[PDB]
């Protein structure tokens, strides 16, 4: 909460999206697995519409690489100004931007439509209309007079809720909050840490609520979703690096009813 | 008649061939643009990928004829051959390949090509692994002159006869006339085992191209002239496709009208 005031974007990108965790060459890593989950889901053709909002974007864009060709209006979000700034640098191809090209390349590989990674990035940059503040702890996470088209046809969120909640109940409530952003029938792609209790972001040490796959499932059900898919990636030893105590990564494809 | 004159002219002209300018001319945009699938680059890689994808072209040893300063022509090939020989007439080109082999920063950057080849091969291979494997499998870089009856010389280092040949934009670019071209095709053919395969890529109806100061005179050939030459040398033509160069890609770096890709198997 106040702890997020020390959160360092570059340290976070370093710890999670640079080697080893960010190596994409080996298909058994967390990176390729996450991209794979995202791509397979959209390749189904069942997740579609006009508008999409990414909840708790942080300083990362990989979570939208497969989504962007299915949604012409995209809203990115985060609670921190610094994350939003870091997003801006990439979206505007400004100097010092993080280099997401490995991931863009990999989404292209996985998707298998012969697309060059540059076309992929252009499209993503083209369809992201706005980068907005957000606080999942608020009943109206986006605020009141949001420039964001509501309700969204679809939601994405990776490593936010559990990462910003002290306990299960808070986790459950935050999920309720963002769900009100989602149109009935809409879709939610939720990615997150399993059985994690802390992670580091430079000088920031974040407290995390440790959640299990069944708990995530139950929270989704409790929030009014049908769970279409819930998969688990177990974190191999060589990717336990001192930056957290994550045990695994869950991917959930839920649909609002 | 006498082949020494024409060959002498060609050797004289190539002394001015500039690898960086040539690379810039043909492998940087717009000709190098890999994003448009209708562009020449994507078409070349695609011809190679699909040929190797048949699984019908394999063995232990491969020789790339007239490599120049480029490696793209081996990207799809390298997963099918343990031992690859690269070759060029010009030391400056050989040095260029040397820089890429050592993975120096000053080396020309081929990774867009490596990536694109990974993309269309469709095995989810990252481009660093593809590159890593090409570097490992290139066992030597050798001088060569396709006009000599033994293009690699006598007692060459190369494992002979090779199981397969690749050759991109070499023969026509160094043969003053059709007979020269034919003779050259004959010479490289002696390097290949019977039943082996040759993958030939080249310019169609081109009479000149630029490589810096060097402006080289090319023998313009047609698809049919190419086919007959392959037959004349002892090959069965398995595949001969043509790409017509788009007007927007005719940049004044040459007068190429199109590009040919031949898949030929040496009779035996
Ligand atoms: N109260 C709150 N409401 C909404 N987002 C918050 C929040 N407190 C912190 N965040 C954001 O939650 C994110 C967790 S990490 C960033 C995750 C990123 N989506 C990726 O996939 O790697 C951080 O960007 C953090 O700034
Ligand atoms: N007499 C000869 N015998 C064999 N190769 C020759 C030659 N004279 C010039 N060459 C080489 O023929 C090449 C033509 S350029 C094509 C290079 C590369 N294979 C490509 O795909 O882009 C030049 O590298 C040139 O140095
Ligand atoms: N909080 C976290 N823990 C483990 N892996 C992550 N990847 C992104 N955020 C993470
Ligand atoms: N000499 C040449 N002419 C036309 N296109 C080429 N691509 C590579 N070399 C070429």
């Amino acid at each position: 909460a106040s702890a997020y005031q020390r959160f360092e974007p570059r340290a976070y990108l370093r710890n999670n999206y640079a080697p080893p965790r960010g190596d994409l060459c080996n298909p058994n890593g967390v990176g390729p697995w996450k991209l794979r989950c995202l791509a397979q889901t959209f390749a189904t053709g069942e997740v579609s519409g006009r508008t999409l909002i990414d909840i708790g974007s942080g300083p990362t864009v990989y979570q939208l690489l497969s989504a962007c060709s299915h949604f012409e209006d995209i809203t990115m979000t985060d609670f921190l100004e610094v994350n939003r700034q870091e997003l801006g640098r990439w979206l505007q191809e400004e100097p010092g931007a993080f280099n997401w090209s490995m991931y863009s390349q990999h989404a292209c590989l996985i998707e298998g439509k012969g697309e060059c990674w540059q076309d992929k990035e252009r499209q993503l940059r083209a369809r992201v209309k706005r980068v907005l503040p957000i606080d999942v702890h608020q009943p109206q996470p986006l605020g009141a007079g949001s420039p964001a088209p509501l309700p969204a046809d679809a939601l994405v969120s990776a490593f936010c809720l559990e990462a910003v909640s002290p306990d299960l109940a808070s986790f459950q409530r935050a999920l309720d909050h963002i769900t009100t952003l989602l149109r009935p029938g809409g879709h939610l792609l939720l990615i997150g840490a399993l059985e994690e209790s802390w992670y580091l972001a430079g000088e920031a040490r974040l407290t995390v609520v440790p959640v299990s796959e069944e708990e995530v499932r139950e929270a989704l059900v409790r929030s009014g979703y049908k769970v279409r898919d819930l998969r688990t990636y177990i974190m191999p030893a060589h990717l336990q690096t001192g930056v957290d105590d994550v045990k695994g990564v869950f991917f959930a494809w839920a649909q609002k009813v």
